[PDB]
């Protein structure tokens, strides 16, 4: 309990780092109440996820609603794949966020009215300030396009990326009918098949558990120097043009950079379609305090910390909103300019810009964190008509039936093929 | 999900049946060996638990770590609010739990009466020891601190910290015997605002060069063209470059501050490890763990070799012949010097071996600092395994409740705001 104050302590010096005034003092006062609501036709897409560790091996379950104005839309999964510290987690999240997007995108699709807007829990900026991928993920590319060239490379996108066109078809026409999907992820169905048209035809065996990989005749993995010491770069150089260089790869390593690649391409393009929304909203009851203030977006005030203040020093505590006046961008390091090629409206939206507001619903209620692809002011009052509490109706029962014993039975499986052995 | 249970089964399967061919190795038909047979032994087993609460962009952590054996219960507790940063957060937290155990078992074995001492924890000593516990997250800020302040200088902020941190060792011990439990198990938190006081301000944006290496940035690919320019080269010495390369960073009172935070806290964690690794008898249970970076030396993990035995053949251990060295890059040059019983690891290497007690019980991961046959008896002395239980049992989440407590306190100063979200 000695801490009990260290905390607060910090919490206060938290807090004043902020009342401490740049630019917010008169910016508060720049705090609008709220536009007049305008009639909308909506969707809201929460997910949940359940994961469950077993041995080296996790086991987990996405779930995604979109309820709203329509009927009720439901995309499931349930898969294992290896454990990992940073990768783990990572593969999960892209596929859980996956299928929200794509949700969300199916369901603006059902959605009729002469205003109709998506309503999303989270943030946009999440996904290409830190997007659940670190620089691990990106160098799966890179290792990818090096290892089977960049013809090829582009020739294993494209026939991903059509066969993702497909799905979306199968997929949307499945809601349609059911109102639900059980199988709204591609990647880890088509990987193998992927593996050995464009791998495994480029490899050889190695002493154990390995490949022996020629490399493609501009990126080459940093193998290469490594590989090559007595000589000069000159031979390493004619070595490589004359085809000659190759290296020697964990065969698994390779398998996972490529199902990395598919994920992530997959992750993309449900994003490049969602974006297809003319009317898209995000919700955040928090964003978060370091990360984007030193986004080097310049300085952003996290809408935890905003509010406390203002109820402190103009005792507003008065429903409204306030915009950030300068529309933020993904920054280049977030995203890789060969794939953008592909995806037109991710690419749009790095050029124009999201806009954001702090909005606060109700009299003494949370500032929620309301980014969107259209000017608040625009997208805020379509947002207002289906309001509620001091948050909006769809998204409390997008969430709060968004949310177990479906595990233990995926302990009771195995059986009637070989063991039991590691799931106790 | 009717049709994915196939698919989830096979990728199952899969790594089953692929465990099924050469690395065998084969011994698992004779080397293993059924049990050494009990030997009397002082025994301790410490656990440890953390329950994280976050609250906006600040996160709230509860750490419990208790050790029992023969001797009488001992507590070591912490509370904390931190800056919260997408997974950094959790890595702070999860070292703060390290060096809380770490930092148990050691005082255990410091009052533990008898011929035979030994402390049992719950992990793995690989999974300390393959990369930084917080990721070349810290690696980053000792750099960033070293080329800051100066080599120096540094070295003497270092030492000056080192030192502090008995005086700590030594009174947690003075409450440890009073109490038999504290509240202030890291410093590492109660001190940092002298220290750069001391050793940043005293002197203080600010331009940072700084090895390219230091923030994990190269492996991945190089393009032909840094190639090309350097042609006319030998590649040994292009490599020299690519390594030898600096950089800039532009650092503002926050990141300066953190890298501090960072650095000693890193600094706390490896302490409580040098110690720990200064326990005669030091046993390491897992049941299960990260087998990646193992293989690189096979192995598999326990529960996967387990039902491979079943499906070719008992209670009994089976040894590796081959100590495992931890990596020596994993922690660096400036360092080591600071620690023996670290430097001896990496030297010596650690002994892995595979347990199973009763009939029916999974196989667990039995890691020792020093060899296999000499340490598990003592162990086995205390099997129930009793230590272990307890040890787990209490430490486990006392209720949340210790978090929703904390709230209703703040209003009575100013703003419960943040309390709220
Ligand atoms: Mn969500
Ligand atoms: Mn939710
Ligand atoms: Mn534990
Ligand atoms: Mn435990």
């Amino acid at each position: 309990k000695q801490s009990i104050e260290r905390i607060t302590k910090i919490l206060l010096d938290e807090l004043e780092n902020v009342r401490e005034n740049e630019q917010i003092r008169n910016i508060i006062n720049s705090w609008k109440p709220l536009p007049s609501p305008e009639k909308s036709s909506i969707y809201a897409v929460d997910g949940s996820r359940s994961v469950s560790r077993l041995s080296g091996t996790v086991i987990y379950f996405l779930s995604a609603l979109a309820v709203g104005s329509g009927k009720q839309l439901r995309l499931s999964y349930a898969n294992a794949i290896k454990s990992n510290y940073g990768t783990s987690d990572q593969i999960v999240r892209m596929q859980m966020e996956t299928l929200e997007n794509m949700l969300g995108y199916l369901a603006y699709r059902k959605l009729e009215g002469e205003k109709r807007a998506i309503l999303m829990d989270g943030t946009l900026t999440g996904s290409l300030v830190r997007p659940p991928v670190y620089p691990e993920d990106i160098r799966s590319l890179n290792v990818m396009r090096a290892l089977i060239g960049e013809s090829d490379f582009e020739n294993l996108l494209n026939e991903f990326l059509e066969k993702l066109r497909d799905h979306y078809r199968k997929v949307e026409e499945h809601l349609e009918k059911n109102g639900n999907y059980d199988s709204p992820i591609l990647t880890d169905n088509v990987v193998e098949k992927l593996r050995k048209k464009y791998i495994d035809t480029k490899v050889i065996a190695y002493g154990s558990g390995k490949v022996k990989v020629k490399i493609p005749r501009r990126v080459i993995p940093i193998e290469v120097l490594e590989s090559s010491r007595g000589k000069s770069v000159d031979e390493l150089l004619q070595e490589l043009d004359e085809e000659k260089v190759e290296l020697y790869l964990g065969k698994d390593d390779i398998y996972d950079a490529l199902h990395m690649t598919l994920s992530y391409i997959e992750y993309l393009y449900s994003i490049d379609k969602l974006l297809e929304v003319k009317n898209l909203a995000y919700i955040a009851k928090s964003f978060y305090t370091k990360t984007l203030a030193r986004t080097l977006g310049v300085e952003i005030v996290d809408t935890a910390l905003l509010d406390a203040v203002i109820r402190t020093l103009i005792g507003h505590e008065k429903e409204g909103y306030l915009e950030i006046e300068h529309a933020v961008v993904p920054p280049k390091w977030s995203f890789p300019d060969f794939l953008l090629s592909k995806f037109r409206n991710i690419e749009k939206l790095i050029d124009k810009g999201i806009h954001l507001a702090y909005v606060r619903f109700e009299q003494g209620d949370v500032i929620y964190m309301l980014q969107s692809t259209t000017n608040i002011e625009k997208i805020l009052p379509l947002i207002l008509h289906h309001k509620a509490g001091g948050y909006l109706r769809p998204l409390q029962l997008a969430h709060h039936g968004v949310k177990k014993e479906a595990r233990h039975t995926l302990e009771a499986l195995i059986n009637a093929l070989r063991n039991r052995d590691p799931a106790l």
